[PDB]
């Protein structure tokens, strides 16, 4: 079997991407954030603290014939922005872009935090990277993509992320219209449970490239690109003006720049981020101050390839036995 499923940015500045799921039966149809760097399949629901619900759509698993309590389970998570979400949890059969999988864990959110308040867009997560991760308790739970590989064609699923437009998910195959080139693998190491992996270099606009090891993870669920202070410093010292702001909380540049590209080593290829990618527009209304997508990894304790990297590659994660990362231009 395969699924493909288009994935669309949430805002003007490509803030995070929401991807339709089905659930339930009959369907309830909720848009949940594709996330990499977590395995919690958890959604907005009939049981989330009601002053917690702004126009979210929500799961209600009375209404699925499907649904199932699962007794004693419970979930809490937390993420690298420091938002978080805890509940119970259903099983219920869960459909991305025509791929279904019956008796997924739906973590059914009793309390959220601000920000996914905030974010009306957001119905919810779809965890992606390794199981281990999984935070339901007392018995783990497997990620969607977990549950299908045996029933896929190719145990794979690839991330081909839009720069201010749309893109796609697929399950279980590799479009190979979708890149241009030849997809270069590298080593995956899951011992933190993440898509982790090592770039082998750097590049600041059209200068030389610098081979230097960066271990890092492929986060769909990150927005920037978070990488050591020392290259993000090289960065911004080709951009005039460009500071660390500490009452921003991270690298600003005058709005009027024109940034520099970003390359970043895959192995021996090269997967090239346009400089436009790394303008994330203005820290507030108005502002001709505009927030940099490149940023200290610093204090955050791993480095993310985020979505400023990930939208500039097609991207393969090859859940095989051994699993691995795949990049290609596009
Ligand atoms: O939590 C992380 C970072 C792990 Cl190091 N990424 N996933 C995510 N989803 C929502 C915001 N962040």
């Amino acid at each position: 079997s395969t699924g493909s499923a288009t994935t669309t940015p949430i805002d003007s500045l490509d803030d995070a991407y929401i991807t339709p799921v089905q659930i339930g039966t009959p369907a309830q149809t909720l848009n949940l954030d594709f996330d990499t760097g977590s395995s919690d399949l958890w959604v907005f629901s009939s049981e989330t603290t009601a002053s917690e619900v702004d126009g979210q759509t929500i799961y209600t698993p009375s209404k699925s014939t499907t649904a199932k309590l699962l007794s004693g389970a419970t979930w809490s998570i937390s993420y690298g922005d420091g938002s978080s979400s805890s509940g119970d949890v259903y099983t219920d059969t869960v459909s991305v872009g025509g791929l279904t999988v019956t008796g997924q864990a739906v973590e059914s959110a009793k309390k959220v935090s601000s920000s996914f308040t905030e974010d009306s867009t957001i119905d919810g997560l779809l965890g992606l990277a390794f199981s281990t991760l999984n935070t339901v308790s007392p018995t783990q739970q497997k990620t969607f993509f977990d549950n299908a590989k045996a029933s896929l064609d190719s145990p794979v699923f690839t991330a081909d992320l839009g720069y201010h437009a749309p893109g796609t998910y697929n399950f279980g195959f590799i479009d190979t219209t979708a890149y241009t080139g030849s997809i270069t693998y590298t080593a995956v190491s899951t011992k933190q449970g993440f898509w982790e992996w090592t770039s082998t270099g750097y590049a600041v606009g059209s200068g030389t490239f610098k081979s230097t090891s960066i271990d890092g993870i492929a986060d769909t669920g990150t927005t920037l690109l978070y990488l050591p202070a020392t290259v993000v410093s090289a960065y911004w010292a080709q951009v005039s003006g460009a500071k660390s702001s500490s009452s921003v909380g991270g690298y600003v540049f005058p709005c009027s720049a024109t940034l520099p590209s970003f390359t970043f080593g895959v192995g021996s290829a090269r997967i090239v981020i346009p400089g436009d990618y790394i303008d994330f527009g203005p820290i507030s209304t108005g502002s001709s101050s505009c927030f940099g997508g490149i940023q200290s990894s610093a204090g955050i304790g791993i480095n993310i390839f985020g979505d400023v990297a990930l939208k500039a590659a097609f991207v393969v994660f090859n859940g095989a036995t051994t699993p691995t990362l795949g990049f290609a231009s596009k």
